[PDB]
């Protein structure tokens, strides 16, 4: 029930790197961590994926089932819709200011760092 707008639909991705627990809770060998993309890499590693992303229409999906949140490489595509409820401060402002187009400014939150895209 409501007059307008509000709650906000979206997609998004997810990317590996040191985060706050291990990688990624996802299907991995524990054997022992290594040296790969960290914290400010992951930044790095995403301003080329998001730039990537942002010229050339290569792909997105099957990408959004690989390299996504676990649950997000089940559900690669979008979370679907959302106001103030899931996502947070980073990943809602991020959907809530961004449009298409730019493809969301890094999306480092959550689970570690993430895409947004929507229409497009």
């Amino acid at each position: 029930h409501m007059a307008s707008r509000d709650q906000v639909k979206a997609s998004h991705i997810l990317i590996k790197h040191q985060g706050s627990r291990r990688k990624a809770s996802w299907k991995d060998p524990e054997g022992k961590i290594i040296l790969t993309t960290t914290r400010e890499a992951a930044v790095e590693q995403l301003k080329s994926i998001r730039e990537d992303i942002v010229s050339g229409k290569a792909n997105f999906e099957e990408v959004a089932t690989r390299v996504s949140d676990c649950s997000s490489a089940k559900r690669g595509g979008d979370l679907g819709s959302f106001g103030r409820g899931q996502m947070q401060k980073p990943f809602e402002e991020a959907t809530y200011a961004l449009k298409v187009g730019d493809i969301s400014d890094i999306v480092d939150t959550d689970s570690g760092v993430h895409i947004i895209k929507r229409t497009a």
